[PDB]
C-alpha cells in the first residue's frame, strides 16, 4: 500500500503528521546540506585516491549528480503513479514532487558512511579484524558481531551516522521513514552470508546496535517480511530501486568520460560504444563543429544520460507490480536493452582505470595508513592506564560494552577525509 | 654541623684542603661552562619540543636562569648565617660568596642528565624495559638494578655525568663535595619505591654502578642516616632546599608568560593571579605607559620573582634547626602564603600549554624515536656477530657487565639532542 510507504514519521513522535496539514520532505535535503558528515565528503575517494586537486570526480561532486539524476526520475514515476491511483491525489493529497523530493534527500545521502580511501578501505577496515590484530577479540563476541566486524560497508555505517543518538540530540538528523527507507537497499542484517541469488541480499544494511530502530522504521513503513527463520529481513522499498539505478547510471558513464579526459583511454573508444545510445538523437552538425575532445564527450554524457533514464521510468513502471509485491530479483538497468553496451564500457574501466599503476599505488599506500590507525586505538582501548594510550586518547579521540567500543573505533576512522589521515599517520610516525 | 656541610674535597685526595689556605667554588663554574653535556642542553626540550628557534625557553636558558636565583638566595641565606654563627667567620674563614658560589654551581648543573623530549623521554625510556623489548632482562637482573631500569630518572643520570671515570681522567669534572651534595636532592636507591610521604622520598638519586660513590661523599659531609634497613638513604643537604625552590620559582613564573606570549592564554589571566604576588610594589603609571603585552608580562614576572626569593628567604631561615636536624618534610613554597596563586598557575599551565595538540604530537613521536634506537642498540648488544650490528655499532656507538652494559646504553641515547636524535632515526629508516 503505498499510502503507508509515503510516511513522514521522524523519531519520538506520538502524533501522526498527515499530508493534508503541512514541507517534510525538504527539510531533509536542508538538514544533510548543513552537517558535517556531507561536508566530510569533499575529500573522500571516488575512483583515484589523493585526486590532486584535478577535474576529476569526489565523493560529494558525485553525490550531487545522483541527486540531479534521481529527482528527475521520481518525477517522472511519481506523475505516472499518480496517473495510475487518483485516490493518492484526490484524497490524501500527494503531488508528484513529493516523489523526487523523497528520491532527491535519499541519493543525496547514499554514499555518507563510506570510509577513505573507498572500497580497498573497506577491505582494510575488515582485513584487520580478520588476519590482523583485531582477531584476538574473536573469542569475545557473538558471531553476528564478529561478521559486522569482519565485512564492514559503507552501507551500515551510513545509516548509523544518519540515525545516531547523543545527549541532548536524540535520532541524529531525524529524517522522515520514507527518506529511510528509499535509502536502505540491503534490508537485512549480517547472518546468513548470501542466502541467495536476489539483489537484496548481496550484503547488509545495519549493524546489531541500530537493528532495533530499523525495526521501527520497517513496521511503520509496512514492509513485507522474508525472514523465515530467527535472523530478520524485509523487502525493498519501491524508490530504493531507483536510487540504485540513478547511481549505476551516473557513475557508470561518468567514470568511462573521466578516463578518456586523463588519457587513459583513446577517444575512438567514445564513439565504438556510445553511438547506439545516442544515435537516436545526436546532431551530427553540432558534434562535427565541435573541436576539444572534452566538448565532444560532454556532449555524448548528457544525450546517453537522458537516454538512460528514460529506459529507466519506462522499465519501472513495466514491473510495477512485481515490485510492490515483493517478487523482483534484479535491478532495474538489467532489464535494459543496452546491456552489451554497458558491459563493455565497465569492462574497459577495469582494464584501464582500476588496474593504473598510480591508482594501485594510493591503494597500497591506504592499506597501511588505516591499519597503522586502527591498530593505535585499539591498543589505546585495551589498555588505558599507561602515559601513551593517555596521549593517543587525547589526540585522536577526545560506559559502554566491548563491541560498542569497536564500533565507535570504526566509525571514528571513517569520518576522516585522506588528507587528515595521511597527516595523522605521518605524525604518529613522526615524519 | 656546618664546618662539615662546607668541604672543598675533591675525587682522589689525601691531603684536607682548607678555606683559610685559598678559589674552590668558582672552578666548578668554570668546569661545567666549558664541558659538553652543557653544551647539549642548547637542544632539549624544557616545555614543548622542537622549538623551532622561537622565544621560548629550552634547557640551557632556564638553568641560566634558576642559577642566577640561586646565588641571590645564596647570598642572602649567607649573609644571615654568617650573622648568627660568628665563629664560621672569625675561625674557619667562610664569606658569604661561597654559599652563593656553592648554589650557583649546584643550580647550573641541576638539569644535565634530562633526555631528549623532557618528561616523555623518561616515560619512554622506562616503558621500553617495563612493557617492551627491553624485558627480556628481567630475570637476569637484580631488583634494584631492574628497578633503575623501569624507572629512569635524570637525577640520576645526571649524577653520573657529573662524576664519571675513564681511563686517564678520574672523577669526571672532579667538583667539590659541597656542590654535590647541595645538587642531590633525593639521597636514596630505587628500592624501596615511595617508603613515605616525604618530600626527599618521591624518586631515587644515584644508580647501582655510581651507590659506592656517593657513600664516599654522604661520609665527608656528615649528613643523617635514615635507612634502618639493609637499603641506605640519607637526609638532604640543606642547600639542597634553595636549589629545589630556585628551580620551582623560575620554571613556575616562566612558563605563565611564555604561554602568554604565545597566544594560549589570555593576558587578564597575567593581573587575575598575579596581582596579589605584585600589588606591594607595582608603579601604576610605568605598567599603564607600556604598549605591548611583551613589556606588561616582563615587568610583572620580575616583581613576582623578587617577591617569591625574599618570601623563601624568610621561610628557610624560620625553620632552620629543623632542617640542620632533618625533621623538615615538605619543600619551602609549600610553607608560603601565596600558595593558592601558585597552585591556579600551575593548573591552567596543565590546562592550556601541557595539553595542547602541538605539544601532544612532539611528545607521540618521541615516543617512536626513543623506542627505535634503544630497541636497535639493544639488539646490536645482544648479537655481535652479524654485519648489521657491526654497522649499528659503528654508527651510534664507536668488559663489562650486563647492567653496565645497559646503563651505558641509557646514557648514550640521553646524550643526544632532539634534532640529532631524529635525524639519527631517520637515517636507520632511510629517510
Ligand atoms: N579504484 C577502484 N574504484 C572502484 C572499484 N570498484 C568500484 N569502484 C568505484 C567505481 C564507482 O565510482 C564506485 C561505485 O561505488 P558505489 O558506492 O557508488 O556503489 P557500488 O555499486 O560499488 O556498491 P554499493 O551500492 O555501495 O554496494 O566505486 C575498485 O576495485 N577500485
Ligand atoms: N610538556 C610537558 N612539560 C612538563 C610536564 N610536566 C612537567 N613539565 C615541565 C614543566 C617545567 O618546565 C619542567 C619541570 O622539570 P624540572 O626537571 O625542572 O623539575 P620537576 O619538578 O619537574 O622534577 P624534578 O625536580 O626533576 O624531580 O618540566 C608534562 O607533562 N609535559
Ligand atoms: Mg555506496
Ligand atoms: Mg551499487
Ligand atoms: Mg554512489
Ligand atoms: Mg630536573
Ligand atoms: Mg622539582
Ligand atoms: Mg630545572
Amino acid at each position: 500500500n503505498w499510502e503507508h510507504l509515503l510516511s513522514l514519521k521522524r523519531q519520538g513522535d506520538t502524533a501522526k503528521r498527515l499530508r493534508i496539514e503541512q514541507l517534510g520532505f525538504e527539510v531533509d535535503y536542508d538538514r544533510i546540506i548543513f552537517s558535517a558528515p556531507f561536508r566530510s565528503l569533499q575529500d573522500k575517494t571516488q575512483v583515484i585516491p589523493l585526486s590532486k586537486t584535478d577535474f576529476v570526480h569526489t565523493r560529494l561532486t558525485h553525490s550531487l549528480e545522483v541527486s540531479v539524476v534521481g529527482r528527475s526520475l521520481g518525477r517522472m514515476v511519481g506523475k505516472k503513479l499518480l496517473e495510475k491511483y487518483p485516490h493518492l491525489e484526490q484524497v490524501y493529497g500527494y503531488k508528484f514532487n513529493d516523489f523526487g523530493a523523497i528520491v532527491a534527500a535519499a541519493a543525496l545521502a547514499h554514499d555518507i558512511g563510506n570510509p577513505p580511501f573507498g572500497a580497498s578501505g573497506e577491505k582494510a577496515i575488515g582485513e584487520f579484524f580478520k588476519n590482523g590484530y583485531g582477531k584476538r577479540y574473536k573469542d569475545s563476541l557473538t558471531a553476528k558481531e564478529y561478521q559486522d566486524l569482519i565485512k564492514f560497508e559503507g552501507n551500515a555505517n551510513g545509516f548509523k551516522v544518519l540515525s545516531q543518538s547523543k545527549p541532548g540530540a536524540q535520532g541524529g538528523l531525524r529524517l522522515s521513514y520514507a527518506t529511510l527507507g528509499a535509502f536502505m537497499k540491503y534490508p537485512k542484517e549480517s547472518l546468513p552470508h548470501k542466502p541467495s541469488d536476489h539483489i537484496a541480499d548481496k550484503k547488509y544494511g545495519f549493524f546489531q546496535s541500530e537493528r532495533a530502530l530499523f525495526e521501527d522504521v520497517a513496521q511503520e513503513l509496512g514492509l513485507l517480511k522474508r525472514s523465515t527463520t530467527d535472523d530478520v529481513s524485509w523487502s525493498r522499498h519501491p524508490l530504493a530501486y531507483l536510487v540504485e539505478a540513478a547511481d549505476d547510471i551516473c557513475y557508470t558513464i561518468i567514470d568511462f568520460e573521466d578516463g578518456i579526459n586523463l588519457g587513459l583511454i583513446p577517444e575512438e573508444y567514445a564513439l565504438e560504444y556510445m553511438v547506439k545510445l545516442v544515435g537516436q538523437t545526436i546532431d551530427r552538425n553540432k558534434y562535427n563543429a565541435l573541436q576539444e575532445t572534452s566538448d565532444r564527450v560532454s556532449y555524448l554524457r548528457a544525450l546517453a544520460i537522458g537516454t538512460l533514464i528514460n529506459e529507466s521510468v519506462d522499465t519501472f513502471m513495466k514491473y510495477e507490480e512485481e515490485i510492490l509485491a515483493g517478487t523482483f530479483d534484479q535491478s532495474l538497468i538489467d532489464k535494459s536493452n543496452y546491456q552489451a553496451q554497458i558491459t563493455d564500457i565497465i569492462n574497459l574501466s577495469i582494464e584501464r582505470i582500476y588496474n593504473s599503476r598510480e591508482v594501485i599505488e594510493k591503494e597500497i599506500a591506504g592499506y597501511e595508513i588505516l591499519s597503522t590507525l586502527l591498530e593505535a586505538r585499539c591498543r589505546a582501548l585495551d589498555n588505558n592506564d599507561t602515559h601513551y594510550n593517555q596521549l593517543i586518547q587525547q589526540l585522536l579521540a577526545p560506559e559502554k560494552s566491548l563491541y560498542e567500543n569497536l564500533i565507535q573505533i570504526c566509525a571514528e576512522v571513517s569520518t576522516m577525509t585522506d588528507g587528515k589521515a595521511l597527516r595523522n599517520y605521518k605524525k604518529i610516525k613522526g615524519l
